[PDB]
């Protein structure tokens, strides 16, 4: 397991323009377009982020460069966050990967609210920071991930995926 497999099954591939949990437009492995309702905007940000002319289709290839992008911006942004980067390096791998797929899916501004859970991980209190995050509309609206996503920060082991 790393990242990209993790965030691969949290995420799932689609080829084509779909609605993620939000209802949001997305394609690849979660790469969301815009939030606009409109699919007119969100195949123009697709064909923006590709360089052609997509109609709302493209390949593996397309995807999985997208999400390499995706992955790397994620990280980075974590380490130009001031309040996530000592919480992100006092991390071991395995949890910082969980970190990583937080950000991806909620964005870093959404993550570096989540004041007294991060206050616990840098902590090493792991039992505890488990309980505190599962205390959040993230979790309400994903379970399923969030909980596994959890699992990776309580045990800093890959037992969810």
């Amino acid at each position: 397991m790393n990242i990209f497999e993790m965030l691969r099954i949290d995420e799932g591939l689609r080829l084509k323009i779909y609605k993620d949990t939000e209802g949001y437009y997305t394609i690849g492995i979660g790469h969301l377009l815009t939030k606009s309702p409109d699919l007119n905007a969100a195949k123009s940000e697709l064909d923006k982020a590709i360089g052609r002319n997509c109609n709302g289709v493209i390949t593996k290839d397309e995807a999985e460069k997208l999400f390499n992008q995706d992955v790397d911006a994620a990280v980075r942004g974590i380490l130009r966050n001031a309040k996530l980067k000592p919480v992100y390096d006092s991390l071991d791998a395995v949890r910082r990967c969980a970190a990583i797929n937080q950000v991806f899916q909620m964005g870093e501004t959404g993550v570096a609210g989540f004041t007294n859970s991060l206050r616990m991980l840098q902590q090493k209190r792991w039992d505890e920071a488990a309980v505190n995050l599962a205390k959040s509309r993230w979790y309400n609206q994903t379970p399923d991930r969030a909980k596994r996503v959890i699992t990776t920060f309580r045990t800093g082991t890959w037992d969810a995926y």
